[PDB]
């Protein structure tokens, strides 16, 4: 399958490629979630949810593995790492809960609403759901093993945030010799608009390839 | 020792810390080198070499291990991975050499001038110089093993490029539970100016701490 993309078109076989839906949880996409309560602009994630639903439909019809990432930890946050982990000190979820103890135990907490995938995005049997503890899905998980067990070498990245979990999971895949393509209109950034543009810049320029849902679906139909 | 930084000051013991000089080779800092030849601006790097000198002489006075990274491959680029590696297809150096074949073997090649550390930066006995085959210092090398063996938990990042080898190595540092510091004025981005800004927003907001060389030195004075 030949997929038009920046910096150039690339070839991938759907049946040895995976569509990764990164962290489409209430935390990252819904008003009133973690990222919202932490001050980020999530007021525009309605089209990203639809696009992901459109790309999840196409890839599944094409025989690509669907993988869902859910980022977060136990409601005690043992898994977030104690004061001895840089994660303890940089997670903005932990920052919000330490600032807002009412929220303590809820942001990114497994089993909770914040942690739930948004209502519109429902995994299907045979999909892989991966709980990851850190932004990159390639650290601390069976992700690499899941993908290699199936000879997957191409990854089609969606989700939130384009500069944080998406691009860490893409860069780290590049270093594990995965070819990564990012569907720009199926991602959203954490931070100002330039964070979106620079993640697609850094991905396009050094790590991988940028395409869109429309080009992605169209190329799958054969 | 506290280091004033954004988004807040951090405490670290410089004897439990290392300063990493990421890829301050002619390829990434000297005009006529790969980044210049590739079309990235390298006009503004003279002050980065001086700030890195200042930081290095400061770190070593405080007992911090100094780690120099040299990026690149063998002269026939077998180590760059062949067509099965995304690195073969994304590497602008190889792209730049495929465009200009008079440059075959010149860029990022061991033995080449392009691969040498710039003349102004001279590793001293004591330092560790590490080659790395990919953007990130942590994949494919003993970097992690070296820092564990000395009980280091704090990395202080200098070099080029902020958005890529520097940011990827700090990012993977985070995921390996190191606290990452970048001295913003001892770094230079690859790409437009907004690739410096955005890399710093990302380090600062999600992955670690941002400081600058002069603050760093004042923190090491006692």
């Amino acid at each position: 399958t030949t997929l038009t993309a920046r910096p150039e078109a690339i070839t991938f076989d759907p049946q040895q490629s995976a569509l990764i839906v990164v962290d489409m949880q209430n935390a990252y996409a819904t008003p009133g979630g973690y990222l919202d309560l932490a001050g980020f602009d999530v007021s525009t994630t309605r089209p990203v949810i639809a696009n992901i639903q459109t790309a999840v439909t196409a890839a599944r019809a094409a025989g690509m593995l669907i993988i869902w990432f859910q980022n977060g930890w136990d409601e005690q946050y043992v898994e977030a790492g104690g004061p001895g982990s840089p994660n303890f000190h940089k997670s903005n979820a932990l920052k919000t809960m330490r600032k807002q103890p009412q929220l303590q135990g809820k942001l990114l907490a497994k089993g909770s609403w914040d942690y739930q995938l948004v209502d519109e995005l429902v995994p299907q049997p045979g999909d892989i759901v991966l709980p990851k503890p850190r932004y990159s899905g390639f650290f601390n998980t069976p992700l690499d093993s899941i993908l290699r067990s199936r000879g997957i070498r191409h990854l089609v990245f969606t989700g939130i945030a384009t500069n944080v979990c998406v691009e860490s999971t893409l860069r780290d895949g590049f270093f594990l010799e995965y070819f990564g393509v990012v569907l720009e209109d199926a991602t959203h950034q954490a931070g100002p608009k330039f964070a979106q543009k620079a993640a697609l810049f850094n991905i396009e320029t050094f790590f991988g390839w940028v395409s869109d849902v429309e080009t992605f679906c169209d190329a799958l139909s054969p």
